């Protein structure tokens, strides 16, 4: 009943989530000692169906190398309207930047009152404020004197030819073309980097970035001369960076009084995350040493700043380093990553299906794993201050909780202790496992030998030899599924359903010969690893092998479509949004038009051209030439504004199928981007998605 | 200089100001010790967006038994913006708010670190808009936390016109009809209704037993859960104005769940407020004001037991002053938490001449003990006591507010209590302020109380230069007093290089009953003398320019200011005043407080009055209208459209007056401006404008 | 307006006469709507006293305006009224109504009030203008009959 | 009715009529500027 | 220069265009008789 799921939707997602946490300064007593942690979380409200953020504070007692004491220290607080926000380094000030036409105004707190508030749109100096993680910063100077930001350049006035005055701009240029960064970058072409003075006011734009690069990302240089960013190229034209790693970069260095910049690094890579020592005397940042592929193993680069040379700590591991270490393949690093001796480097990285911390010596190159055994579930790092590490735990059982722990010293840090802050309840009917599994000799790789793969499985723990299973591959198709907290797949497992989690080869988490192996082949390897993962899980003798669905989203759609037409008699019903149908068509309209070429087998040159046996191999590649045989059930939902993947792709698939007679059910959203994460349209599309589900196979 | 002046403005203004207090949750370590959690709330004005900005902040207290151990900051402060109203749970483990996000209004619960429920009262359709004034909004948690009671707007009947079209229960032509209102700052509030809604099945039911002659207001839980007790405020044949006024009808009443008539608990003859009960759920305390005359008086202190049903008084009027430290109960409204942990003493504040302490009652035996007696002066206000712990502010005019934390020792050893502070402010040392005792001459004294003496505030700068210039003001009222807490612009002024005086004339609360039954009657002839002998008397000591004497007033301070500037013409030489009365006889007719005039005037007000001759001529005597031809004072006058206490043609026509005479005079008129002026633009106009006006013809 | 303070009179002098009434913006006291009225002339030349700049207060002039105004007889009516005032009237202000109704309902004598929040002294707009004929007709025809 | 009006002039070349007198312009104290 | 272009297209465009017409109903008088045309 339509009613029993709303209920059940609207219980499972009154789960908050963690978005931020940050550590106080520290208060002595007369001889006790004892910090705060400043937490960020989220919810969903449907009522007023919008997206809640609140703020909660809890209590620390430590005796300065064990944790004594852990508690709450008041209630949570809602807030609207924060986009940036940043406490000074000695923990006085804060800075927060928030939208109130709307304006944008940047305030600063001491204590219990505002000591001043800046209103960025009238002084005209430059555009809006970036508020994403890609170019988005604020950082304070090292004096607590200077502020630094990232804002739109400013463009020079329009008017029309008939415009009338009373008795500076160019008439005629109101409607030129600004390129803009891609997907969910709408109207972001070209940043710059600005420095307020508190003290006075002023703001000044600084002179001496190159005129063909971007920056961002950027971070005082030691001893408050420079600015130390990260400059993009955008020239000839712009590829979307969201979801992508294989852009150019490099590491600048600009002095404030004005003046040609430096490179620090090689130009002809990528590179990401540049993070300042506590002594401030060394810098770590990400290299990916390739450009072919949109995800892939990292490398960690370490620069010296006196010395000026540069060396590697962690190099890249083709299919496994020890047992619990497979590389890099997190794009961002943590705001605080460097311990207290300014030595060790904590982050965080999947490892096969689990996600799990890892702790890098600088010198001696040593990687060591903190949270090694165990069944299983996703640790990820919140930060690290003075030794202190603040980190969140979930399972697909278990919403996520917060804890707290003490890094030990240097050859002892397998024995962590780890003291909770915020307990959530779990789900004891839901049990999770993990599948391991190796392809046949006539299916495997040529260049690449050996490789397995795994799924995870989701069952009822309470036993009553008919279950209706629902099977979904990742995305990406450079992406992983781990065992963490997933709404969706809870949802369905409360209603009788068995979910299976496919991670095919070419998926992160297994080494770099593992990602390598699915370019230029795309379309026949993927498809097969998944049907091989279906019927060996179908094998055994207690799921209904007549009552078989799946789901997708992206690739996972392009996949599915593959699935349902090279398959057709195995799957009872399917559910698919935004997918892709042709790649010769989707070549034309897209910001990222370099991954059909990678996908398809083909070299991307910005010099490229249209040949007979390109589009013929495209076309070879694409599901639509299986539609004629599909006979089952399907359900499509789109977004109008989306710049990924245009909906004409989604259109032609219903249009063919349409003209053949098979069932089909059209859902469009005219205001959705890629994402369909408003709570809205997210909300009808997981109730239409299930009602269709327990529709087509049963309760 | 104008930038100048407008730069000083905005230092002064970014001092916060303390709102609300509560405390938490008590916690207990393993180890050992205590500690518990102050949330305060605090507002500041930002003229970048000109709007008043509310936040909160969180404090800790480590506590050993009966002494505070350590107090401090819990982290950083947050902007809240939309919350109407708050209250968290008894044992405080879920808290309840009522929020507005055309905007509608939501009913929210958390507990810990997550939103249990959200219900939208506009769509159920079962009331009106919620209210969320002091005098009638509330929020109340049952004994049970399961049931939530508040007040809000009483729904109508739909309404449609003769002609309106319908696709192929409204009742037609009553979209247009008259609903009567409270007043000044109560638009459209005509009638309220008590709502209980259930927290687990979200089901929200009218109570049905409320007389059909009254409102009910500020209603609490019942001990056992078993009814509602609320105050009932008469509001037939007509509605009088409640802003500023204690002088109305009002009832103690109980009514049950299930229905039926509801009971008395107290005289209808008089006035009740305030009812707070007991931690152990046996006795009510109330305040009870004997008289209806004044709109402020002194009060009683009623107890009532719940079990016994019998009715005894605690404090009753003090006519002079009872003992050294005592004066009576001026304050309208008891503090939330006002009961201690042996539910046998009452901690409450009141003004004391000049003074404001805090005063603690002994319910067994009346027995009144000051907590804060001594001192130089100050002005302390409670804002929660709990378990024994009093959160209290504090501040003088040289100091901005500050937060304070103590204990209240055992009976008899109350007079040595120990404070921690908590967020400390950071004082103005270049201000000097002093108080000033005036006995009037023999002639200018009441016939039925003779003895009677008032006093002022004078504040001056410490770096002593022969010549200052003076700016005199009165409060309004005109029974009100000025305590000595901290006033921005007093405290602007003295930083120019003026001295400010601040006249407490008779009249005046915190000096006895009998302070307060001298003004009726004899108004526009007996202040005013005080005033002028006030200004006169300061005058005599040096380093006082004689020549620069300025006057300020608002209110019932304008007419203290029209008359002064009527009747002694030579002595002032700038006045500024703020929505003054003119004309009391034409204030009659148009005005939410008919009541107030005739109360002035020296006639007693009833209900179905017809005017009289003999009533008008002495109306007309008291005016400051009739001294309008001999004034040669230039004058700035500020009025607002949207006023309905004090009309605005009253200013318009001392206006017209003063412009045929050809006499200087400056007028400010708002558009959308209550008798407050409180909107940040338009109060930051006025004072900016006041502070040009004033420098110009005195100096600099 | 006028015919309306005429109609104050009516009732207030001949109580048996008349067995309904309709009004719109009524003039109540001539002595209070001096002060707020945008042509003072108006009450000086009608109470027959001459009008200048330069006027002030007197008690033979206030005694002359109370003896002429309306609101001298209203203890003696009885008969059935409906009021139609609108807010923004800068020709005759609404309290005059106001204090009108006051003084009859505490006399317990039926009374129907109107009140419009934007109209000037015409109600020249054509829904409350329609709002107000409906309303005075519908009055008429239950007081009187068909 | 009492002040408006629309005149032709005899030689069919100007045009008069009655307008609202022009205010200086006014501002706030703590008004911000583009500096 | 722009501003003569401008001044030229200004000129130009000024000349309206015919969107509709119709005929009315006959009238006769005492003996010619007339019509009207109405234009959009």
């Amino acid at each position: 009943e339509p009613e029993e799921a709303a209920a059940l939707y609207r219980g499972l997602s009154r789960q908050p989530a963690l978005s931020a946490a940050c550590l106080g300064p520290e208060v002595t007593t007369q001889g006790g000692r004892y910090r705060t942690v400043h937490t960020e979380w989220t919810q969903r409200d449907l009522e007023r169906m919008e997206n809640i953020r609140f703020c909660r504070q809890y209590l620390v007692f430590h005796d300065g190398d064990s944790v004594v004491f852990a508690g709450p220290a008041g209630n949570s607080v809602e807030t609207r309207g924060e986009l940036l926000s940043r406490e000074s380094p000695s923990g006085t000030m804060k800075a927060v930047l928030r939208k109130a036409e709307e304006k944008q105004f940047l305030e600063v707190w001491e204590k219990n009152r505002k000591l001043k508030s800046f209103n960025l749109s009238a002084l005209e100096k430059h555009g809006p404020v970036y508020e994403d993680d890609c170019f988005g910063c604020l950082s304070w100077s090292h004096s607590e004197t200077h502020l630094l930001y990232v804002a739109d350049k400013k463009r020079p006035k329009a008017e029309s030819f008939f415009q009338t005055k009373a008795l500076q701009a160019i008439k005629g240029d109101q409607f030129l073309f600004y390129e803009d960064w891609g997907e969910n970058m709408v109207s972001k072409s070209t940043p710059v980097l600005c420095v307020l003075d508190i003290e006075s006011g002023n703001i000044s734009v600084l002179e001496g970035v190159p005129e063909s690069v971007s920056p961002g990302q950027a971070f005082w240089a030691p001893g408050d001369t420079g600015v130390v960013f990260v400059g993009w190229w955008h020239e000839p034209f712009r590829l979307g960076i969201r979801f992508c790693t294989n852009r150019r970069s490099a590491l600048y260095y600009v002095d404030l009084t004005g003046g040609k910049c430096e490179l620090l690094s090689d130009e002809s890579v990528a590179v990401t995350s540049p993070r300042l020592s506590p002594d401030q005397c060394r810098i770590v940042y990400l290299r990916f040493p390739s450009l072919v592929p949109h995800q892939q193993c990292g490398q960690l680069c370490l620069y010296d700043w006196y010395t000026r040379v540069t060396s590697v700590v962690v190099d890249i591991v083709p299919r496994q380093l020890g047992e619990d270490f497979s590389g890099i393949y997190c794009s961002l690093l943590p705001l605080g990553c460097w311990s207290a001796d300014s030595q060790r480097v904590v982050f965080d990285s999947p490892q096969r299906s689990r996600q799990d911390l890892f702790a890098v010596d600088t010198q001696m190159g040593s990687v060591t794993s903190l949270t090694a055994g165990g069944s299983g579930g996703s640790w990820k790092l919140l930060t690290i201050d003075r030794d202190l590490m603040v980190v969140q735990f979930s399972t697909p059982s278990v919403p996520p909780s917060l804890k707290v722990g003490f890094l030990p010293p240097a050859g002892k840090e397998q024995a962590v202790s780890w003291v909770s802050l915020e307990e959530a309840e779990p789900f004891p009917d839901i049990s999770w496992s993990i599948r391991v599994l190796q392809p046949p000799p006539q299916q495997e790789h040529v260049q690449y030998a050996g490789l397995d793969f795994e799924a995870i499985l989701l069952q009822p723990s309470n036993s009553p030899t008919q279950v209706p299973m629902v099977v979904m591959p990742h995305g990406g198709p450079h992406s992983s599924f781990v065992t963490a907290w997933m709404l969706f797949p809870a949802m369905l497992c409360k209603m009788g359903f068995a979910v299976l989690l496919v991670n095919y080869r070419g998926s992160t988490g297994f080494g770099q010969d593992s990602i390598l192996s699915l370019p230029g082949n795309v379309g026949h390897q993927d498809v097969k690893d998944v049907q091989f993962a279906v019927e060996q899980v179908l094998q055994e003798e207690h799921f209904d092998a007549g009552r078989v669905a799946l789901m997708g989203g992206s690739h996972g759609g392009f996949l599915s479509c593959h699935l349902i037409g090279q398959y057709p008699e195995t799957y009872s019903a399917c559910v698919v949004r935004n997918p892709v149908i042709n790649i010769a068509s989707m070549m034309g309209s897209t910001d990222i038009p370099d991954w059909c070429m990678v996908e398809a087998g083909f070299s991307y040159s910005s010099d490229c051209l249209p040949d007979l046996s390109v589009w013929a191999a495209m076309l070879d590649k694409s599901p639509i030439k299986y539609a004629p045989q599909v006979k089952t059930p399907l359900l499509l939902m789109l977004g109008q504004e989306d710049r990924r993947v245009p909906f004409k792709q989604g259109m032609e698939y219903y249009r063919v199928l349409k003209a053949r007679n098979v069932p089909v059910r059209l859902l469009l959203y005219p205001k959705s981007t890629h994402a369909l994460s408003e709570v809205e349209v997210e909300s009808d599309s997981f109730m239409n998605a299930v009602l269709w589900l327990c529709t087509h196979l049963g309760s």
